[PDB]
Order: C-alpha cells, then structure tokens, then sequence
DNA sequence: GGATGTTTCACGTGAAACATCC
DNA sequence: GGATGTTTCACGTGAAACATCC
C-alpha cells in the first residue's frame, strides 16, 4: 500500500452515481484501510477508484493531504463488478436493491450463485431467494420495502398461487413468519 | 429541573435519523423526557431559552406531542462533555459487548442515570440495557470466550446468574450446545 | 411502587435440506 | 453432477414477563 496525494485520485464516471448519508460520513471523518485504484484512463499519473469511494470521501472532510492506496490494472468491467460487490456489501441497500444487484452479476457478469455467494459472503440459499422477490406481484413489493412484510414473509408466498390475497390476509391477521409458512402450505401454486 | 412549555425554546444558530427520532419519540411518549435539557437565556427573545444541550430529545418531545418539556438552566461541565462523549459513543454502533457494557455501567454510576433513561436515550430496551451490564459480573475466562467468539451474548447471559459459570462455559463449547440449551443447564442448578 | 436482576420464549433470519432444471 | 428453485426449521436476539431489592 504506497501512500498517494488526496489530489491525484478520482471517482470513477462509469460505475453508477454513489451518494452516502452525512451522518456516515461525517462520523467516519471524524473515525487506514487502503483504498483500491488503478491507473486512470482520463490522466496519466493520477489514479482512479475502483473501491473505497466512502473512505476517500471521509478523508477529504478529516484534511489528509496523503491517502493509502492500493493498485491494481482491471478491466473497464472488472471495474463496473467490483463497483455492484461493493455495493451489495455496504449494510445501506434495502432487500430488491440487493436482488438486483444479485440478478446483474449473474446476467450480465455470467457469475454462478455459488460465486456471488463465496464473494459477498452470504449463502447460496440467499442469494437465490433474494432474487425470487422480483418474480414477486408489484403490490407485494410494494408491502416490503413499506415495511408492512418483511424478507421472510414474501420469500414464504413466493411460490404461491394470488400472492397478493396472502400478503392482505397475512397483514391483516398480523401473522408471523411461522404462520405465513403454514397458509401457503396448505395453499395451491403457480 | 423546572418544567418548561415546549414552545419557549430555540435552537443554537451557530442531520439526525428519522428511525432514530421515531423511537426516541416513542419512549418519549410512554416515558416522557426522562434526561432534563441543558438550556440558557435567549439572546434573542427575552423570556425564552436557547438549548445548550439536548436538541434530539427536544426534536423527539414535539414529535411526541408533550405540551412542557423538563429544562435545567446549566452550562456544559467537563462532565457533561464526558457524559455527551459516551453517549455518542455508543450510539455509533461500531463498539462491542463488552465496550457497550462499561459505556452503560458508567452512565448508570458515575452519571447516576436510570437504566430506563439508559435506553431511552440510546434507543435499546431495558431489559438490553439491563442484561448487557451483567456481562462484566462474568469471570474473565468467560469474558474472554465472548470476544473469541466462542459463546454469544445469549449464551453468555443465560450463565451469569450461575454459580460456576467457567464450568458451564466449557460445557457450552465442548458440546457445541445452543441458547436454549444452555438455557435449561443453567434452569438445573439446585440454588 | 419503581429501579434493578434474571428468565423465558416468539420472532425473523439464514442456510441446510429437499426438488427441479440445465 | 452441479446450478438453480423452494421449503423447512434451528438459531440467537431482543424485549416482555417474572423476581428481587431498596
């Protein structure tokens, strides 16, 4: 890790619009972990940022006039897929934004589940029933990221038949999880 | 510490999370401003107050609905720096068991704060408060299992109240037993 | 009665088990 | 056979219930 001006490191154009809470940031501010870069393909001897955007950020409010990075060459994908791991690592994302990200790995980077999952450090079993909300009716999205059911009740009704009719009886009966198991048990599937 | 209508008081001219204002508001509502607001005479009205310390809670009593807020008329000690500095501390999140443990039996002695003021302010239960504290009761040994990771607070909690408890510890670990189980080991101590 | 000490257990998570597809 | 789709349920947390102290 070779030590770098604040100046000579840029946010990367490519990997999508990142914004962080204040809050987060300005404790962190006020809070030596290298910040992963490569070679910036707009200038010459300054670097770009591949990972650690937040750190950078944190840095810049507590004054430092040198950073520690850390480089490595990667390609203008490599870039955008460490970009999307970051992202799903950071505690922030809510559940649909975290299958998304899971649905593009495995799309457009062609990644296995069991790759996702040895790289973001949850299980398979995760990852995939991440991704099967989106196959979810959009009223019943709209329930979980209100806060009215939570992962563990649509992952439940999922495989179900008139979810929707589920998620009215499950909110309006206040069932738990263990209950929403039991309905949609003894409930036809499609 | 004077009640004092909400609506006489004003912020210091020279971001906080709503779920975290949401909470407070609701322990406010049940428990109502269990910490005074630290307050000074208004430069710029004549009969008001500027707060000097407790902007949160003040946010959190309006939310609320309260129609008096308590104050007291004080300055910032050296100890209300120190008590300030702990209570952000924690809210931080960053810190372990053990650090959040001393964090609550200082603000509890020291600072001579209720446990239920405790957790109001720092948006956990009672009981979390409580149970979190009985921690350092423990022996080192089992303490030290704690950080390792080779119990959980659960396990750790369900113990304190044994005689023994190393040897439960060892039980726990050898046998690879869960919470619930340990929770019967130690429910079959004789007293 | 209200602060503190301790136990009990319903909860959603999370991943192992099972089922189906490629 | 190994990726993917889905269900089942053991787990620790967390807070209400219960117990004890002043």
């Amino acid at each position: 890790s070779r030590e770098a001006p604040i100046e000579i490191l840029q946010r990367n154009p490519d990997q999508p619009r990142r914004t962080f809470r204040e809050e987060d940031l300005e404790d962190l501010s006020n809070s030596l972990q290298p910040i992963l870069v490569r070679p910036s393909p707009d200038t010459a001897g300054e670097y770009q940022i591949v990972a650690g955007e937040r750190r950078w950020r944190a840095a810049q409010r507590a004054g430092l006039k040198t950073v520690p990075i850390m480089v490595r060459e990667l390609d203008d994908l490599a870039v955008l897929e460490i970009g999307i791991i970051e992202n799903v690592q950071r505690a922030d994302l809510n559940v649909l934004e975290e299958a998304l990200s899971y649905k593009v790995l495995m799309e457009k980077f062609e990644r296995t589940q069991e790759n996702i999952a040895q790289t973001i450090g949850k299980s398979r079993s995760h990852v995939a029933n991440t991704m099967r909300l989106l196959a979810l009716p959009d009223e019943v999205q709209s329930y979980l990221v209100s806060g009215e059911l939570t992962a563990g009740h649509a992952r439940a009704i999922a495989a179900a038949a008139d979810p929707v009719a589920l998620a009215k009886q499950i909110i309006e009966g206040g069932l738990s999880v263990r209950e929403t198991e039991a309905l949609a048990r003894k409930a036809p599937n499609l």
